[PDB]
């Protein structure tokens, strides 16, 4: 287990950590490929969605959770974010615009998450 891995699993999120998480989340919200994920899926977008997707997630809900200091550990923040992309790929065909955006935006998140973990470790 690496130093960043130990911190990700074990280390309580501080206020300085939250400043970094806020920056990560805002960078996703500003990304060109974030348009599918800014607000909860509307049933009119896909009528069977909420009977299929058990744990919906979106960036506005994450923004609320970040402001309320919902997360105690980085793993929990990452798990909510990963739900956004996993739900999208679960429901949609791979040539859906939503699916293509999930692929790009998740790779962007992974880049930013790595930067955040490094900043936290030094
Ligand atoms: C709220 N709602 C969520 C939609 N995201 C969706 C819709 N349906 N399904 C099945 C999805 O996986 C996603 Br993500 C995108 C939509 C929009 C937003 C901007 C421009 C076009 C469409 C805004």
């Amino acid at each position: 287990m690496s130093t960043e891995d130990a911190m990700t699993v074990l280390t309580p999120l501080t206020e300085k950590d939250y400043e970094g998480l806020k920056r990560v989340l805002r960078s996703l919200q500003a990304h060109k490929m974030a348009w599918p994920f800014l607000e909860p899926v509307d049933p009119n977008d896909a009528p069977d969605y909420y009977g299929v997707i058990k744990e919906p997630m979106d960036l506005a809900t994450m923004e609320e959770r970040v402001q309320r200091r919902y997360y105690e550990k980085l793993t929990e923040f990452v798990a909510d974010m990963t739900k956004i992309f996993d739900n999208c790929r679960y429901y949609n065909p791979s040539d859906s615009p939503f699916y293509q955006c999930a692929e790009v935006l998740e790779s962007f998140f992974v880049q930013k998450l790595k930067g955040f973990k490094a900043s936290r470790s030094h």
